[PDB]
């Protein structure tokens, strides 16, 4: 689905012909606006001592929003890193204990983006035990759970312990809890490849049969689908014990890194998508208008707006206004 139209030659002639397109995968952290929450949550505004891993018994390493070499400002969640050099976000200590730990970590595309591999979140000192992951589909006026992490579903979100791999094709749609990135390893997953696989095989050899339920399949890509993304940071890395009251330097939360792997929402009417007007908006094929290509353009309104198709395979239909 790279190809929107082409010259081709019928029996009447040489035409254009028209094709269910899509745009490139991107690199969807690049086009991110992080805001986090709520304010004084990162560490070094007042400046405040921690235990690294260097210095784990005198815990005399300084976080300081004012002095760049120990500043943990929020955009190195997003950054490029050399070998041996990690950069990372984090948090106030928990010195605020038992008082709940929390941050909530919004990354806005202002576009429908769709998610074609997994959401990974780097941590540099421990995984959360509690976290929620939620997305929204308006902008940020709603919000939906989209994943929800726990080193025990039952006991802090009552919900029993599932995997993505673990799915049917009735339910590869379904929002899950699972315990396998939070149980005393940086990494948060957000399965997206292996729901896939419900549908392609474990290798991704059968494509055809994923692109022929994202259609058939009612709110299947729509699942995909997102404008915002949301980490509620609940509890952070307990080292697989109770809090340690004498040492509250020791817990906080680092993220190095986050993975977001996708391709503008285009309803299949668009094989390129880039910034216009300070925002990533479709560029409109099959007479179609509007930054998701939702509309009809205003001079092809004979028949009312439809998205293109995947099917029929391998081009699909493209569903042009006319
Ligand atoms: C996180 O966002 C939720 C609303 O989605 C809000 O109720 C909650 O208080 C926020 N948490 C913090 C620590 O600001
Ligand atoms: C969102 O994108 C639209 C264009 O699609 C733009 O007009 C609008 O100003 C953007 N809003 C923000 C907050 O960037
Ligand atoms: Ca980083």
């Amino acid at each position: 689905y790279d190809i929107c139209k082409s010259w081709v030659t019928t029996d009447e002639g040489p035409t254009w012909e028209f094709y269910a397109c899509q745009p490139k995968v991107m690199r969807l952290k690049d086009y991110v606006k992080v805001k986090v929450e709520p304010s004084g949550i990162t560490c070094g505004d007042p400046p405040e001592r921690f235990c690294s891993h260097e210095n784990p018994y005198l815990c005399s390493n300084e976080c300081d929003a004012s002095n760049p070499d120990l500043a943990h400002p929020p955009r190195l969640m997003f950054d490029k890193e050399e070998e041996g050099l990690a950069t990372y976000w984090q948090s106030i200590t928990w010195s605020r204990y038992p008082s709940p730990l929390e941050a909530n970590i919004t990354l806005s595309w202002n576009k429908t983006v769709e998610l074609t591999d997994d959401v990974v979140m780097t941590f540099e000192y421990g995984r959360p035990t509690v976290m929620v992951l939620e997305k929204s589909l308006d902008n940020g006026r709603t919000w939906q759970p989209y994943q929800f992490y726990a080193e025990d579903c039952m006991e802090a979100f009552g919900m029993s312990a599932r995997r993505a791999r673990d799915m049917s094709s009735s339910s590869a749609h379904r929002v899950l809890c699972t315990e396998e990135y939070s149980r005393w390893e940086k990494h948060v997953r957000f399965e997206v490849r292996d729901r896939f696989a419900i549908f392609a095989g474990p290798d991704l050899r059968n494509m055809d049969n994923l692109y022929t339920r994202l259609e058939s399949a009612k709110g299947l890509k729509e699942f995909f689908t997102l404008t915002d993304l949301r980490m509620r940071l609940l509890r952070p890395a307990l080292g697989g014990t109770y809090v340690q009251r004498e040492n509250l330097y020791k817990y906080f939360y680092a993220i190095s890194n986050i993975e977001v792997i996708g391709r503008c929402k285009c309803n299949l009417h668009a094989n390129l998508c880039s910034m216009r007007e300070g925002s990533l908006q479709c560029e409109c094929e099959h007479n179609t208008t509007g930054p998701d290509c939702g509309k009809c353009k205003k001079n092809f309104r004979t028949r009312s707006w439809r998205a293109g198709s995947y099917l029929p395979l391998p081009h699909g239909s493209p569903n042009a206004c006319a």
